[PDB]
């Protein structure tokens, strides 16, 4: 049923809370007792989020292997993404360890540092080119390179060395800075923007790693980023553009992550963000 006309019959039924409740009810549940470890309390954010054993992304050290992120692999849509928490204080090495060892090119900032006068994640890569970053316990340097800030977004060039083999890596950081502290985006606009500009960077092609994408949990946000992304790519590889069902889409993802679209205005979010990228998409 093509999604603008479904999406008319929810709002003039303003049934989106129930719409979500069965999203909620059939999604998959797997184990994840890695993360449930007492050695990985101080590397979970939140005592409800959490990676399942089957697609937890493993860091390679003997010592501890454990980060919270997962691999989200869509088959039919030829993407992979990594989705993670914000880093804490004494994760911020993994999560660099963890793109070095992927080969991502780009990660996916959908957070701001602090929201709602909390910390929703640490201070994880460097904000003036002549005072850089060393990770000890990963041995990684981090330099900034360069960094272009508009109205919206800010995308920055980083410099990440292996210092084990002083090898070297261009990472590009994509920075959502508008997102509001309560609620959704009032248009999909400069959210569509930013999504069109990391696609145009190369960081979604399968020539690299995957892309990390994270917000302050790693699934509403971030859940809303991918779940856009796949959407899109699916309606134009098919002959009928409007068998593309966002709903079991949204549950195929779920089977590889827990808790992806944490409401259900993130829900009607996304659906917005759908059905307006679609004119684009067809040359429209
Ligand atoms: C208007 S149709 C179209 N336009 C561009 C890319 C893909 C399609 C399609 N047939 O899905």
């Amino acid at each position: 049923m093509e999604m603008e006309k479904e999406f008319e019959q929810i709002d003039k039924s303003g049934s989106w809370a129930a719409i979500y409740q069965d999203i909620r009810h059939e999604a998959s549940d797997f184990p994840s007792r890695v993360a449930k470890l007492p050695k990985n309390k101080n590397r979970n954010r939140y005592r409800d989020v959490s990676p399942f054993d089957h697609s937890r992304i493993k860091l390679h050290q003997e010592d501890n292997d454990y980060i919270n992120a997962s691999l989200i692999k869509m088959e039919e849509a030829q993407r992979s993404y990594i989705l993670t928490q914000g880093p804490l204080p004494n994760t911020v090495g993994h999560f660099w360890e963890m793109v070095w060892e992927q080969k991502s090119r780009g990660v996916v900032m959908l957070n701001r540092v602090m929201e709602k006068g909390s910390l929703k994640c640490a201070q994880y890569w460097p904000q003036k080119e002549e005072k850089e970053m060393i990770f000890e316990d990963t041995n990684l340097k981090l330099t900034l390179i360069s960094e272009d800030i508009k109205s919206y977004y800010t995308v920055r060039q980083l410099e990440l060395e292996n210092l084990t083999t002083q090898e070297t890596r261009e990472i590009l950081h994509f920075h959502y800075t508008t997102w509001p502290d309560f609620g959704v985006p009032e248009s999909p606009a400069s959210f569509l923007n930013f999504l069109f500009k990391v696609r145009e960077s190369g960081s979604l092609s399968p020539e690299h790693g995957p892309v990390v994408v994270h917000c302050s949990a790693g699934i509403g946000r971030s859940g809303t980023f991918c779940l856009a992304d796949t959407c899109l790519l699916l309606m134009d590889k098919r002959k009928d553009p409007s068998s593309v069902d966002i709903k079991k889409v949204l549950l195929e993802m779920r089977k590889f992550r827990m808790g992806l679209i944490q409401t259900a205005d993130q829900l009607r979010f996304s659906y917005l963000a759908v059905i307006e990228g679609a004119k684009f998409i067809m040359g429209d």
